[PDB]
């Protein structure tokens, strides 16, 4: 189902860049029928290539994925390339919102781990484990208070069709990335004082089970919906964080902390390590 005619007899394209994946660079372009704007990711061919759309494609209903408006393939510059059209995401990242305030709270923190948990539970029952989940690739639909928390980019996903290892890398990166909504450093471990002195109980004991050395101790993603500081999100006391204070005093080395998650990630994908 590409569509196999010029991607701009339907979109027009903005020499205007949005960032770049593994596989492909984002660019920001309208729909021409509608007002639409829209982002696209342009892929050169290749298996890779062809995975990454295909994974994409089947978790493109789910909750809190970006969602693929459609596929082209295309010849550029004489080379087949696949274009992925979809929704655009100008809401931005995870933590520069959570940058941009000056209370953010214990419980606005298990609101955004259940969102990214509901993702992780449909892709990991759709047998689909993402295994580069990270900051970049937590996106907001708009800079509105409504906007929707998503995650994207699907280049280094693996249909788990090992299997439960690769889905235990992404329960590492929920354990990772709720380190840093509660406290605005990362785990690169200990939990100390100030900025971990009034975390509840339960938030700390969830990351412990997240960030297990070994893998199969690591929470399941159905467990970790089911731990109560998820499942009863609602209920998390509403205590103030230093969190965004923190990101705002470390700004300065926001890109060494993305880097090493980066780095993290793809040493948990080699096939031999150590
Ligand atoms: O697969 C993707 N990989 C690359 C990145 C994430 C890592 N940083 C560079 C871009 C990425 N970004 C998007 C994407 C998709 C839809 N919308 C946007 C987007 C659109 C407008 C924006 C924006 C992000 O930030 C604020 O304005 N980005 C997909 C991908």
């Amino acid at each position: 189902e590409p569509k196999k005619y010029a991607v701009t007899d339907d979109y027009q394209l903005s020499k205007q860049v949005l960032g770049l994946g593994v596989n492909g660079k984002v660019l920001e372009c309208f729909h021409r029928r509608t007002g639409q704007k829209c982002a696209l990711k342009l892929l050169y061919d290749s298996p890779k290539a062809r995975q990454e759309v295909d994974h994409h494609w089947q978790a493109s209903g789910g909750p809190h994925i970006v969602c693929i408006l459609d596929v082209y393939e295309n010849m550029h510059h004489g080379k087949r390339c696949l274009l992925i059209i979809m929704e655009c995401m100008e809401g931005g990242e995870l933590f520069s919102r959570i940058q941009e305030r000056g209370a953010f709270t214990e419980r606005e923190a298990a609101e955004i781990m259940r969102d990214i948990g509901t993702a992780i539970q449909f892709l990991h029952s759709h047998n689909i484990a993402h295994r580069d989940v990270k900051p970049e690739n937590l996106l907001y639909t708009s800079k509105e208070k409504d906007a929707v928390l998503k995650l994207t980019d699907f280049g280094f996903a693996k249909e788990t069709t090992p299997e439960k290892y690769d889905k235990s890398c992404d329960m590492w990166s929920l354990g990772v990335i709720m380190y840093i909504l509660l406290c605005g450093f990362p785990p690169f471990y200990g939990f100390p004082n100030p900025e971990w002195s009034e975390v509840s109980e339960d938030a700390k004991q969830l990351i412990r089970l997240l960030l297990k050395t070994d893998p199969t101790e690591r929470l399941t993603i159905t467990q970790f919906m089911n731990h109560p500081w998820i499942n009863q999100s609602m209920v998390v006391p509403q205590t103030p964080l230093h969190t965004a204070r923190v990101l705002q005093e470390d700004k300065d080395h926001w890109d060494e902390v993305k880097e090493e998650m980066t780095s993290a990630l793809a040493t948990m994908r080699v096939d031999y390590d150590q």
